[PDB]
């Protein structure tokens, strides 16, 4: 399980990024600009984005609903990263939010490595960057588990 010192390092180091609506929603359109960017295929998995390709995808309205609560489920599993039953079990909820959707368990997981360079980017020192690639490897498994 993560230990509370990373737990507080995650949460120090992407604190600027998560602290206040627009900041929240500003953090989300990058992961999604760079997934997308990666792989343009999967803008038509998303209901809200729905009429839009990757040439206007970032300029809808959808993709900030998006925006927000991917970050926002992100922040809520950093909260209790140091608590394995608890993230454990936010993690699959989180997960059974994929099972009934267009996206299959192999795309879930290709963006382990896009938001893992994506938010380290993000953080400011090598312990941080550390952090944020342990984060995301432990949680993406425990998500993808449910699809
Ligand atoms: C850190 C990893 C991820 C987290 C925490 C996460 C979280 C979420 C959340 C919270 C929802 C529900 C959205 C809502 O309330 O509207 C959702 C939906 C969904 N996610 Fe993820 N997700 C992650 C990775 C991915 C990846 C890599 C894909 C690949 C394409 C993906 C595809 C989807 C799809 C297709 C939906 C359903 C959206 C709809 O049809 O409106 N997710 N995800």
């Amino acid at each position: 399980t993560l230990t509370k010192h990373e737990q507080d390092i995650l949460l120090k180091e992407l604190g600027p990024h998560v602290d206040t609506p627009a900041h929240i929603v500003e953090t989300g359109l990058g992961a999604y600009h760079a997934l997308f960017t990666a792989h343009p295929q999967y803008i038509s998995h998303f209901s809200r984005l729905e009429g839009h390709t990757i040439e206007n995808v970032m300029q809808s309205e959808g993709i900030k609903h998006y925006a927000r609560t991917l970050t926002e489920a992100i922040v809520h599993m950093l909260k209790e990263i140091s608590n394995d039953a608890e993230v454990k079990k936010i993690a699959a909820q989180y997960g059974k939010d994929h099972t009934s959707r267009k996206v299959t368990k192999d795309e879930f997981m290709s963006g382990e490595p896009i938001f893992t360079k994506y938010f380290q980017n993000l953080v400011k020192d090598a312990e941080g960057k550390a952090a944020v690639e342990k984060f995301l490897k432990h949680v993406f498994p425990m998500m993808a588990a449910e699809i």
